[PDB]
Order: C-alpha cells, then structure tokens, then sequence
C-alpha cells in the first residue's frame, strides 16, 4: 500500500482542477474511494486510462464528473454522496461540503 498523499492532490478535470485533502478523511476506508479493480487493489489516479477517463461527459461509468458529483445509487460512493450524509448530521458545513461555488471544493 503506497503512503497516502500528506498534502492537498489535484483532481484535474477537463476544465477545473479541485485539491483534494486526504487528513479530514483519515477516518474513511482508502477502499471506500480506491475501490477494487478486478479484485486487485489499485491507487492509481481516478481518471487514469482505462478508468474513469471520460473527462467532459456528465453521466455514465467512464465520466470522472459522475462518480465525483452523482448525489447517490453508485455502485461506490461519490464525492457528493458521502458529503451529503456528512452534512445531515453536520449542517454547519453544507456550504463547505456540497456547494456548487464557494465551497472547500470549488473556492
Ligand atoms: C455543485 C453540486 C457542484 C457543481 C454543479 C459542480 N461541482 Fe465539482 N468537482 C469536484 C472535483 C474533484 C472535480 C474534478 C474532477 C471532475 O469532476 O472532473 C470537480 C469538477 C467540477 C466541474 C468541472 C468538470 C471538468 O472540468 O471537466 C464542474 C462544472 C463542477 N465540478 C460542478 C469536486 C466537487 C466537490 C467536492 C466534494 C463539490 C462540493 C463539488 N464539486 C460541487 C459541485
Ligand atoms: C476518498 C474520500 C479517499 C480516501 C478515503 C483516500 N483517498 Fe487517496 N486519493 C483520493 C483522490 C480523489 C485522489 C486523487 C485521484 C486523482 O485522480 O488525482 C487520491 C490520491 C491518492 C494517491 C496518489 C495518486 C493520485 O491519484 O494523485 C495515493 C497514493 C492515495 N490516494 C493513497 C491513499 C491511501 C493509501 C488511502 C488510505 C489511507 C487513501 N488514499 C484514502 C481519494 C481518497
Ligand atoms: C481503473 C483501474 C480505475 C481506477 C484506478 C478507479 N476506478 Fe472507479 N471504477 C472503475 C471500474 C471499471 C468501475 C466499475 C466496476 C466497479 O468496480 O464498481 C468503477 C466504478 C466506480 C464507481 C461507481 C460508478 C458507477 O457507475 O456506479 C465510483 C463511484 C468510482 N469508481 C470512483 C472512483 C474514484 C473516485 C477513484 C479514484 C480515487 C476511482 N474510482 C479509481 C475503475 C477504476
Ligand atoms: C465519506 C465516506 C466521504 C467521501 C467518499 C468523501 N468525503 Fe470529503 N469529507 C468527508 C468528511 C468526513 C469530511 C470532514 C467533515 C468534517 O466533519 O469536518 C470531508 C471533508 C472534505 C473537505 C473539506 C476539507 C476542509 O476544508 O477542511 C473537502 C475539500 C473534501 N472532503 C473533498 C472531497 C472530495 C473531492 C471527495 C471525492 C474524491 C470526497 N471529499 C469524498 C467524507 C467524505
């Protein structure tokens, strides 16, 4: 298992590029986000080729916006998915977690 990033990583899209801190989800099982790949574990980057290397499309399996902002009914959970339920319990940080503009995300 590779070490785990001890700074903020960018997570380039096609257009914006969010950084993506790894200490406030120390609690979150790596897994949880580098998910299996053929029943072989893998840290390799989410838009790596022959992943999720579709870079401008909105939806389907292949688009790296999708599995980042789908609010839900993944196969893993999303970026968005998980900072909903964070946010339920924690509304003081919905901007922070969930918003579109000014967010931890997307300043
Ligand atoms: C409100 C629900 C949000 C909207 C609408 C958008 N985001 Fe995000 N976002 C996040 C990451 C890690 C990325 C990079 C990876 C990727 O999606 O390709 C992005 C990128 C965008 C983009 C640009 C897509 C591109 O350049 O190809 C748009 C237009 C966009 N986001 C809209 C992360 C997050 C995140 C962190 C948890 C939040 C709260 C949001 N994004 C919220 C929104
Ligand atoms: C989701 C909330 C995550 C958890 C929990 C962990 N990591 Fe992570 N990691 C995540 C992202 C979005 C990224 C960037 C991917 C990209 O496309 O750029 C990373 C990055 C890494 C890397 C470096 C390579 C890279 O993609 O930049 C490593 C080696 C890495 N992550 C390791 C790692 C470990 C060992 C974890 C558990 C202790 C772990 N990550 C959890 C998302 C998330
Ligand atoms: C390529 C070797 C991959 C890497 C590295 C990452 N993912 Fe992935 N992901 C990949 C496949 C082939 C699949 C489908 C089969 C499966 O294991 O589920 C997925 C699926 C997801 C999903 C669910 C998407 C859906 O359509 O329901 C999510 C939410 C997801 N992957 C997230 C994700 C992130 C955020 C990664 C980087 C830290 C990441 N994957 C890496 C292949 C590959
Ligand atoms: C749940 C299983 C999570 C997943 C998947 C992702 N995040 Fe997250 N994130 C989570 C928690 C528990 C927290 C901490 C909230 C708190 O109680 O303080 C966060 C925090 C972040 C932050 C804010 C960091 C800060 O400014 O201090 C960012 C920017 C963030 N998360 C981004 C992010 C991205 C891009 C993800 C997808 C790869 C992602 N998170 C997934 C829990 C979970």
């Amino acid at each position: 298992a590779p070490a785990v990033p001890d700074k903020p990583v960018e997570v380039k899209g096609s257009q914006k590029t969010v950084m993506f801190p790894h200490a406030p989800h120390e609690k979150v099982e790596c897994v949880t986000c580098h998910h299996l790949v053929d029943g072989k574990e893998s840290y390799a980057k989410c838009g790596s080729s022959g992943c999720h290397d579709d870079l401008t499309a909105k939806k389907g399996e292949k688009s790296l916006y999708y599995v980042v902002h789908a609010r839900g009914e993944l196969k893993h959970t999303s970026c968005l998915a998980c900072h909903s339920k964070v946010v339920a319990e924690k509304p003081e940080l919905k901007k922070d977690l969930t918003g579109c503009a000014k967010s931890k995300c997307h300043p």
